[PDB]
């Protein structure tokens, strides 16, 4: 619904190339620092979006990257979202592995508990919740990135529940048998990203492929604990992958349980 005029943006860095093509580093107004996505010709469904995005941008917490407006009166269509100057969650983690204390590691699960009990408050799925989509600002706070867009992506690799790209080693087993998406599946998700956290950025079930990763993780296999974990901290993240979806916390209790682990350290 915000409709920014192009004209406003500036660009000035390339970062990169994602699902949905390119994405360029730019300031709005000659000021505000913003990342623009140049949604490539035919990686999108969007008229879908278009008719739906007022409902992402509305969606504001501090711990959010915000979708701040979109760009639709020519194509490609742009996404302006809010610029995080240290990248994706996985690759800090990857290239400052000797420099965390597990006392920051923590406040980065928070971080992501916090805007998911946000939007778990706004019965908004994210759909897609891992390491690489979370983003890192120059002070080291974490937010999670494109909420809600893995429902725009066209694309059969990714989304079909056997495609090389679908994120199977963050899904639950009804996600993967029934395609049953909710917040609890959300709430597994983070779980595995908790690991990714105290792993420092490993690969989840690495050397496992994608169906054997499925068919293990149906049967009862579960990650391990990091070194980096405490057991409480272990306890927390291995609540999120109760079989049963409704035998899984909400982010709610988990902010209580990760605030109580604060204080009591
Ligand atoms: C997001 C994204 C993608 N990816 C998608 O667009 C995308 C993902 C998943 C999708 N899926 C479908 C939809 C649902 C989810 C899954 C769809 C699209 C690709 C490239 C860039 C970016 C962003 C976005 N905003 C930023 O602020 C940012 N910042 C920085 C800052 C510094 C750097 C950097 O160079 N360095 C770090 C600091 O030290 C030096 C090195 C960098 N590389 C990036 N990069």
């Amino acid at each position: 619904s915000w409709e920014i005029d192009p004209k406003d943006l500036t660009f000035l860095k390339e970062l990169g190339t994602g699902q949905f093509g390119v994405v360029k580093y730019g300031k709005w107004r000659g000021q505000y620092d913003v990342a623009i996505k140049m949604i490539k010709e035919g990686s999108m469904s969007e008229d879908e979006f278009i008719e739906e995005a007022k409902v992402m941008m509305n969606l504001s917490h501090e711990k959010l990257v915000q979708l701040y407006g979109v760009c639709t009166k020519q194509r490609p269509i742009f996404i302006i979202t809010e610029y995080m100057a240290n990248g994706c969650l996985l690759n800090y983690l990857r290239e400052m592995r000797h420099r965390f204390q597990t006392q920051q590691l923590l406040e980065m699960c928070k971080d992501v508990c916090e805007a998911m009990e946000y939007l778990e408050s706004k019965q908004f799925l994210h759909r897609d919740l891992a390491a690489r989509n979370c983003l890192v600002n120059d002070q080291g706070v974490v937010k999670v990135s494109d909420f809600g867009l893995s429902a725009y992506v066209l694309d059969d690799e990714y989304t079909s529940s056997v495609g090389s790209k679908f994120p199977v080693r963050w899904s639950p087993p009804e996600v993967l048998m029934y395609s049953k998406f909710s917040s609890k599946s959300d709430i597994w998700a983070f779980g595995v990203l908790m690991w990714e956290i105290y792993s420092l950025g490993k690969m989840p079930y690495e050397r496992f492929t994608n169906s054997e990763t499925a068919e293990h993780i149906a049967q009862g296999l579960r990650l391990y604990r990091p070194h980096l974990a405490s057991e409480k901290v272990y306890t927390i993240m291995y609540s999120c992958w109760h079989e049963k979806a409704d035998e899984r916390p909400t982010f709610k209790i988990l902010l209580s349980n990760i605030l109580d682990v604060m204080d009591a350290n």
